């Protein structure tokens, strides 16, 4: 009873629209909540503003044909694929075939659905956005792998090999802010590098001091912090009154080790909303870690010859 | 226009023979249609020619079609569209968590629909076979970067990277050949099945690249021979490859600073084999990270 899935249908006929309702009503896993549009104007309206998982998409409408909304549906970034059905007129199978070219997953004709038909296109519709989402990702996240691969071959600067990076994996992650943090001999710590869009204070000329001596331990074993809310992780009263003030919300943070040394801290942060920080990107954030290590080792052993 | 195989399982000779005129209408691609009228002989086509998409009569008469499916022992996934009869869409819907792709109406089918069905079979299982070679790739990729950063090994190094890299591309054979300062060469290390002639301490010596100290391979050239009998390449050059069973060819350049160091080669020995460009950019990117380890080995070296 619980809504599991938002469907708009967009269709000139509210009766068809009212039989598509009922035909999913039949699905046994799945509780649709349907949005409902009779024109492409007010179809558009809604997805913008209610983010439906799939939409069920006249080919014909009074003010817009299939083709032609299509091209106005902008996906999110989260999810740059359109879980778009194509209902056809018999004998338009060709128009749905353009459809599908122009981002549809599917298409249907009219006269011939069934609920079960119906039921397998929205599913399909759904699991196929969810499955070119995660290539899409891991293309990106390969990537931005290679190209710092490549420029520790190229033996570039350090300078230039941290700034690559923490632009990359902001973008990448779509993320408040990257930063990278550097100890210094007296395990005093400052900010180096930091890739901040408009949702944080920028801390790079705004750092006092500060626990690496005391408790390190874990980040010298590697092991990363994840937090997906400040406030809900049990850190410490001055730990939570340092992060408030710099407006952090979430918190990932990998360790950046030099052979055995612990260099400094990757460090993500979350400024506008709690955020659950991902397998892909834990994993993604680790990899970067140890080539920036990789880099370091190359660039002292440079600095001996 | 691309070639597809498709494997049609029905036990109505008609019905076999409609399907094949419907895909023939098919402007977009050329297929070669396998038949067979019971599932056992399906299930045996399928083994023998890999099909790209199987049509599947949902009652044949050794079989349903869960029980074919259950019997498909492929981390691949499934490229089959069931064919029900009406009123037995629920067989189709359990055929759909049993591991098929889609399925048809048999009263209900159109050439369009054919298509649609064996295209969104084909594309999405595309997808999910991708999706895993990804995943795959970007642990070899990890692994042999976890190393570089914790040793200073070059031999370990190499030794791991051959036999990831074999184990991911299935391949036949897939060794390391080091340059010596007048450009001739040595295997180094080696990963090989059964298919292939063992090269290493099985040695043959070669002079070709003393003479043109590989400067192609230096600036870059990777060389993809899917058979090497119909690559075009010398009548000398095929008989050496030839001598050890060589049939498909793989071979990217090691860099070191700027210099050429020595080549990462893959064979594949039993059949033609083409490379794809996945496995390709693959290799460049362990090539590249050989580069490291062997620059890292080399500034070492001086302290
Ligand atoms: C409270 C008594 C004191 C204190 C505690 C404290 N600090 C950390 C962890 C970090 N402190 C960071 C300091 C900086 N400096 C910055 O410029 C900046 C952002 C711009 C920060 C966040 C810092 C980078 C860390 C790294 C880990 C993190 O959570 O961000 C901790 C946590 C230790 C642990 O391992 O849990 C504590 C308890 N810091 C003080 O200044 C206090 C005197
Ligand atoms: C014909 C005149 C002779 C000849 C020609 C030849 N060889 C190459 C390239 C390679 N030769 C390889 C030699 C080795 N040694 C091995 O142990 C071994 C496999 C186990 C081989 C393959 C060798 C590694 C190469 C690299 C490129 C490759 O195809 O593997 C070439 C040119 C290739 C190109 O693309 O230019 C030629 C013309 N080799 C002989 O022994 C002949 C006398
Ligand atoms: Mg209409
Ligand atoms: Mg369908
Ligand atoms: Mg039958
Ligand atoms: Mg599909």
């Amino acid at each position: 009873p619980q809504t599991s899935r938002v469907l708009l249908i967009i269709d000139d006929s509210p009766e068809d629209r009212e039989l598509y309702r009922r035909y999913l009503l039949r699905d046994r896993d799945h509780s649709y909540t349907v949005l409902e549009a009779g024109l492409g104007r007010r179809g558009l309206e809604l997805w913008q503003q209610h983010h439906p998982d799939a939409v069920l998409l006249d080919y014909r409408l009074p003010d817009l044909d299939g083709l032609e909304f299509l091209a106005k549906l902008q996906p999110p970034p989260q999810q740059p694929y359109l879980p778009v059905i194509m209902i056809t007129g018999q004998g338009n199978e060709a128009i749905a075939v353009q459809a599908m070219k122009a981002g549809a997953q599917d298409y249907l004709v009219k006269e011939q659905i069934t609920p079960e038909e119906l039921h397998l296109a929205v599913n399909g519709a759904i699991e196929t956005v969810h499955l070119r989402t995660q290539l899409h990702q891991r293309i990106e996240r390969e990537r931005v792998v290679s190209q710092i691969t490549q420029k520790i071959h190229q033996t570039l600067d350090l300078e230039e090999i941290l700034q690559t990076t923490v632009t990359e994996v902001r973008q990448f992650l779509q993320a408040d802010r990257v930063f990278v943090y550097r100890f210094q001999p007296d395990f005093s710590g400052i900010v180096v590098l930091e890739s901040v869009g408009d949702n944080c204070v920028p801390v790079i000329d705004a750092q006092v001091e500060d626990f690496v001596e005391t408790r390190g331990e874990d980040y010298r074993q590697g092991r990363i912090q994840a937090v997906a809310d400040i406030y809900t992780a049990g850190l410490t009263e001055c730990h939570v009154n340092l992060l408030a003030q710099f407006h952090i919300r979430a918190n990932l943070v990998v360790p950046i080790l030099h052979a055995d040394a612990l260099w400094g801290l990757l460090v993500v942060n979350q400024c506008s909303a709690p955020r659950q920080w991902q397998p892909l990107e834990i994993d993604l954030l680790k990899e970067l870690a140890t080539q920036l290590g990789i880099a370091l080792q190359q660039a002292e052993l440079y600095q001996q010859a």
